[PDB]
């Protein structure tokens, strides 16, 4: 029992993406969450298959520290997306 990071308690809207990020990265248990593009995509592919497209929404509030205007599967997979909340 502690205050934790409550990264998810930072923004309700983010719940849309955070919900998926919490599945890939178990860091949610400790607090902040982080996942690579490759992993995220490979996880969203079984849902909507457009994580990169959703990231644009979260970026509106500076939640994605990712770089570039987009990420190409197999190319920008190295892109590490760290939930900024």
């Amino acid at each position: 029992g502690a205050m934790a990071r409550a990264e998810e308690h930072i923004y309700r809207e983010i719940m849309e993406l955070c919900f998926v990020i919490r599945t890939m990265a178990r860091h949610r248990r400790d607090g902040k969450i982080q996942v690579t593009f490759g992993e995220l995509f490979d996880r969203y592919v079984r849902i909507s298959d457009k994580v990169v497209g959703i990231l644009m929404r979260a970026r509106k509030h500076g939640l994605v520290h990712f770089e570039g205007e987009m990420l190409w599967q197999g190319k920008d997979d190295h892109v590490v997306i760290t939930l900024l909340e």
